[PDB]
């Protein structure tokens, strides 16, 4: 509601400048609340991030269920262009909360949590794969989930911060999805 | 000399504890100097953090140069072995100067550079690869080689920070090397 408004707000100032560059006051007076209002719906700036950071992982989360609960090369590509979508339309919000992981316990956990289970999903399949007789029993599925899930966290947040070095936006799900089935079905 | 002292008291400092819980007088204290005596060495604790990673992204950078002026998996693993050896033997320098990226436009640059020449480098051996005919050419190199730095800086320094999730530090290389290899060879 006014919790709402001030989330678009934190969102909106994110696109221009970093959180440090943002005061309550910024975020109060962009959703039309007082400070001490501001304060009744969040304890800090950094628990707004937070919260944004928190919103758009879920929702990454909840379109990679859904296209579980439903050729090989494709199969990859639908499921790692959820994360490009759904991280690629929240540039600003990525790029702060990989910034905070580094100064809160809350957001490198959050973090953590859900690499957690996207690695596990991943290496899932992948033993899905081989019990099917797909993919051949190379390395431990669940450490090249892994490094696959690391790869994709680092090349994916480049790309998208325009980072020097970085696979161009429009060339990363090729290059991704490319080194996600040669490890995965070559012998 | 105190310069050598004063790096050395930093590194064994940066085991124990981050750069922020670190005063320049605990490093001159460490290095059997004063306060003023460290200043006219170094302008900043930030300066000692940027000269020691310096010195462990050049170490590893002159042993991949001895490498490459001498069967294809283990030529990688070779190579793919400098980084994790070198930045292996210097954790507490790894950790903090990946941090100092963030805060330190000389440290992100100096990150950078290193990343340009190591995936030039990449690049140029998977083009000749290519050009013997042991390679197919798939994606374009020097997008190939971007994705696979960015996974090996993301997945070494992981494993070496014991973050969750990573790859253990004794399979790393075995994951990194396969991915390599089927990603470069694979069709
Ligand atoms: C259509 S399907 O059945 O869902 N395909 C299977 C799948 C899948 C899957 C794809 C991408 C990733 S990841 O490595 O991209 N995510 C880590 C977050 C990051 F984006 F930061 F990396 C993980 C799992
Ligand atoms: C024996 S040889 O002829 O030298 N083999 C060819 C090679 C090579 C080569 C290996 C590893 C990397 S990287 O991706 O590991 N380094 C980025 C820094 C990071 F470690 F942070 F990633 C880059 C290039």
């Amino acid at each position: 509601d006014r919790e709402l408004a001030i989330l678009a707000t934190a969102e909106n100032l994110l696109e221009d400048r970093p959180l440090a560059d943002i005061s309550v006051d910024d975020l109060a007076k962009g959703a039309g609340i007082s400070r001490p209002t501001f304060y009744f719906y969040f304890p800090s700036k950094e628990a707004v991030l937070l919260t944004l950071l928190d919103r758009v992982v879920n929702q990454a989360d909840m379109a990679l269920q859904t296209l579980a609960e439903n050729d090989r090369e494709n199969m990859w590509r639908t499921g790692i262009n959820v994360f490009f979508e759904t991280f690629g339309s929240h540039k600003a919000v990525t790029r702060a909360g990989q910034a905070a992981r580094a100064t809160s316990v809350e957001v490198a956990e959050l973090w953590s949590t859900f690499m957690q289970k996207w690695i596990a999903y991943t290496a899932a399949v992948i033993d899905a794969e081989r019990d099917r007789g797909a993919a051949p029993r190379t390395l431990p599925a669940h450490e090249l989930a892994t490094a696959l899930n690391l790869m994709n966290e680092r090349t994916l947040f480049a790309s998208f911060a325009g980072e020097q070095p970085s696979v161009p936006e429009a060339r990363v799900l090729d290059t991704l999805v490319h080194i996600w089935v040669t490890s995965i079905y070559g012998e």
